[PDB]
């Protein structure tokens, strides 16, 4: 019986929590995960507080080099527009890059703008201000988010641009993918960026989007899955997944990383990481997917599993997988 400690991305934490508590019922394993984003986890595994750190951000070959962390993927999600709009259902508001970038500008203040009518020509829109929610953590949402604003928004790429952290034009900070569905709760009229599980238990709505090749989507596991299948795994882990070619596919896809040391100072915690992420390739699917997670394709899960024999090692150079 292992008892280990996990901290980054709230992304991912709802599948990383449901496949502890499994692990733990079924072994005896003890697996604590700690949501405090991806820029505090990075921060964590490089102090070595934890045993690994989780990030849905992926870091660069040489930094991982650099700092002597491997770096693997677990699932695939999606970042959708959480939304509370008087008068209007769940899915029933579409928005594309162009126009969601100018309402996360401040440009468009109110859900009956003439150009989300535009979009929307059946819709009864109401005179509601918008109150933009974003987050106030270092973030891998906040990563991926910017990531596609820019792709789809000039204005955005030139002047905000992308990151973890970047300097919001307008917005309310909410802290982790909690925080900002907390707010989306609270505040009529409100607009969030949450990995979709944060939008689907807590009861909220969200919109549709636009996807690359310019039709209408709906945020679902098998669309997030759609926005991968043009990924070349072989060449790196480090897939974009937004704004991707292709029929339903969802355009603020990602996945999302764990991240441990490569020459292990305590090889019995390793080996047991190990042990409990490659538990969850071979049982955790139907878990993942009741969360609307899409898994990763077997192909990669044994690329992961033939990375770990190779560069996941104790002291004296013994492979720990």
């Amino acid at each position: 019986e292992a008892s280990l400690t996990g901290a980054g991305a709230t992304f991912p934490a709802p599948v990383y929590a449901k496949w502890a508590d499994t692990y733990q019922k079924e072994t005896g394993n003890k697996v604590n995960y700690q949501g405090i984003g991806s820029s505090g986890g990075v921060k964590q595994i490089i102090a070595n507080t934890v045993d690994f750190g989780a990030s849905d951000a992926p870091l660069s070959d040489e930094k991982l080099a650099q700092e002597g962390l491997f770096q693997f993927p677990t699932v695939i999600g999606g970042v959708v527009l959480a939304v509370n709009i008087p008068g209007l259902k769940s899915g029933e508001l579409v928005l594309d890059g162009k126009t969601l970038g100018d309402i996360y500008l401040g440009k468009i203040k109110k859900w009956d703008d003439e150009a989300i009518a535009k979009l929307n020509p059946g819709l009864k829109l109401p005179s509601q201000n918008i109150a933009v929610v974003r987050r106030a953590d270092g973030s891998g949402d906040s990563f991926v988010f910017t990531s596609y604003l820019a792709k789809v928004n000039e204005e955005w790429k030139n002047n905000v641009g992308t990151g973890s952290t970047v300097k919001w034009p307008i917005g309310l900070g909410g802290k982790g993918n909690d925080g900002i569905a907390a707010f989306v709760q609270r505040l009529p009229g409100a607009i969030g960026y949450v990995e979709y599980a944060y939008a689907k238990q807590n009861n909220l709505a969200y919109t549709k989007l636009i996807s690359a090749d310019g039709k209408p989507v709906s945020p679902t596991e098998e669309n997030f899955a759609n926005a991968a299948k043009g990924a070349d795994w072989s060449k790196t882990f480090a897939q974009d997944l937004t704004n991707q070619k292709g029929e339903d596919a969802w355009p603020i896809t990602s996945t999302t990383f764990i991240l441990i040391h490569k020459d292990q100072k305590k090889p019995e915690q390793g080996t047991e990481v190990l042990k409990f992420f490659d538990w969850a390739y071979k049982t955790g699917a139907k878990q993942a997917n009741d969360l609307d997670y899409a898994s990763l394709p077997d192909s990669v899960v044994e690329q992961v599993r033939a990375a770990w024999k190779t560069n996941i090692k104790d002291s004296s150079g013994k492979p720990l997988y």
